[PDB]
């Protein structure tokens, strides 16, 4: 396949970063168990076609992962990726999953470090649907005022087309969400390709009054 091969060490590395979370971290949650969830995470994908992924496979990993965050604490960065506040990284599942790469292989008790299928090799790969999974839990689970980051410096700070654009936004609760505001970051030394004012916010700006919810974007330096 053309992605990256499973993160070596796979098992060990979630076992630990699953503990380092809730005994320092949040100790707010030293309540779960983590081999628990590394069984659940595992169980998931190992020895299955890396291009069969399912929502679905993951519910019980979801179910012991779970966790809400405070209202108005929710916050999204969109590809500006590049305190006491929750993006969805900080998470417990966002957090033990970062960075990493996974897959199976039918007939394998074992990952497959050689490689594995990308988005574009196939969209119901293990990596993506998880990811694309936490995602949609974490807009549906916002309260209150949420945020987003947006790159000043790019064209289109909000793309239609990204997690945030195509998926997130959707996912957040009218119900529960009153208010989304917008931060475009620029740096001070360039002019912005990208404003508050463009079509791109605008996008977003309609797409959230379609939901009578509340909209704000800013423009910041830093």
């Amino acid at each position: 396949w053309n992605g990256k091969g499973s993160t070596v060490d796979f098992q060990e590395i979630i076992l630990r970063r699953c503990y380092t979370y809730i005994r320092v971290v949040q100790p707010e949650l030293g309540d779960r168990d983590c081999q628990k969830i590394k069984k659940a995470f595992t169980d998931a994908f190992i020895s299955k076609d890396p291009c069969s992924a399912r929502e679905e496979d993951y519910d019980l990993l979801m179910k012991l992962g779970h966790q809400t965050v405070p209202c108005d604490k929710t916050v999204f960065w969109s590809k500006t990726k590049e305190k006491g506040l929750f993006t969805l990284e900080n998470t417990l599942l966002g957090y033990i999953a970062d960075d990493l790469s996974w897959c199976g292989k039918v007939g394998s008790s074992e990952i497959n470090l050689e490689s594995c299928p990308d988005r574009r090799n196939c969209n119901s790969n293990f990596v993506s649907v998880f990811w694309n999974l936490l995602s949609k839990r974490f807009a549906e689970n916002a309260c209150g005022m949420v945020q987003v980051f947006l790159n000043g410096s790019i064209s289109n700070a909000f793309d239609k087309t990204s997690t945030f654009g195509r998926v997130e936004v959707h996912s957040l609760q009218p119900s529960k969400v009153h208010t989304l505001k917008a931060w475009v970051i620029h740096d001070s030394g360039k002019t912005p390709r990208d404003t508050c004012s463009g079509s791109s916010i605008n996008e977003l700006q309609l797409i959230l009054r379609g939901k009578n919810i509340k909209f704000t974007c800013q423009e910041n330096y830093r």
